[PDB]
């Protein structure tokens, strides 16, 4: 509350760990369905159905840019691209699998550097 704070969390790191899992994650092989926006003119249904679009290249450029105000801003964005993934692809499909093995990837990098 007013004049009374919890200790400061070291915060001065979290932009260069957070492109640092993201460069992993931009490299990892599963990674192809992820890299760039889904083609709104191409891929029916997609406009309507998702309604927050999200891909590794626009977190790439909001992380460069100071578009994210902190490592939760950061994390709910990537967990976004794997939410619209599974709103939009059959479990049993090549992208459907793709985007649970990233999330698991993600997830693990996530605990292992912040928590």
């Amino acid at each position: 509350s007013m004049s009374v704070k919890k200790p400061k969390r070291d915060d001065s790191k979290d932009l260069a760990l957070c492109s640092m899992i993201l460069t992993e994650m931009e490299t990892h092989e599963d990674a192809w369905p992820f890299l760039l926006p889904v083609n709104l003119k191409l891929v029916p249904g997609y406009k309507k159905v998702i309604k927050k679009p999200m891909d590794f290249s626009t977190i790439r450029e909001k992380l460069s840019s100071g578009q994210y105000p902190n490592l939760e801003t950061f994390a709910l964005d990537v967990r976004l691209v794997f939410d619209n993934c599974e709103t939009f692809n059959e479990d049993d499909s090549d992208i459907g699998r793709a985007g649970h093995n990233m999330r698991k990837y993600f997830e693990k990098k996530w605990t292992d550097t912040f928590k």
